[PDB]
C-alpha cells in the first residue's frame, strides 16, 4: 500500500531503520557496530535535509534527531571496542 513511501523519501526511510539500530547495539553495550550505525545514520538525515527537503519548515523533524545521533556516538568512545 502506501507504506510511507507515499510521503516519505527511501534515504529518510534508510536513515531511520539504521539510527533505530545504532541505539539497539548501542544499549546492548556491544559497542562495537554502534559508532559507525550512529555517524551513517546522519549521513543520510543530511542528504535529506540539505538536498530533498519537504513541507517548508518540517525539515527541522530530522535537524532535532541528526544533532543528537552525531553527538551520542563520542559517548560510546569510552568503550567502544
Amino acid at each position: 500500500g502506501s507504506d510511507h513511501m507515499s510521503s516519505t523519501s527511501p534515504n529518510l526511510q534508510k536513515a531511520i531503520d539504521l539510527a533505530s539500530k545504532a541505539a539497539q547495539e548501542d544499549k546492548a553495550g556491544n559497542y562495537e557496530e554502534a559508532l559507525q550505525l550512529y555517524q551513517h545514520a546522519v549521513q543520510y538525515f543530511l542528504h535529506v535535509v540539505k538536498y530533498e527537503a519537504q513541507g517548508d519548515k518540517a525539515k527541522q523533524s530530522i535537524r532535532a534527531k541528526c544533532t543528537e545521533y552525531l553527538d551520542r556516538a563520542e559517548k560510546l568512545k569510552e568503550y567502544l571496542k
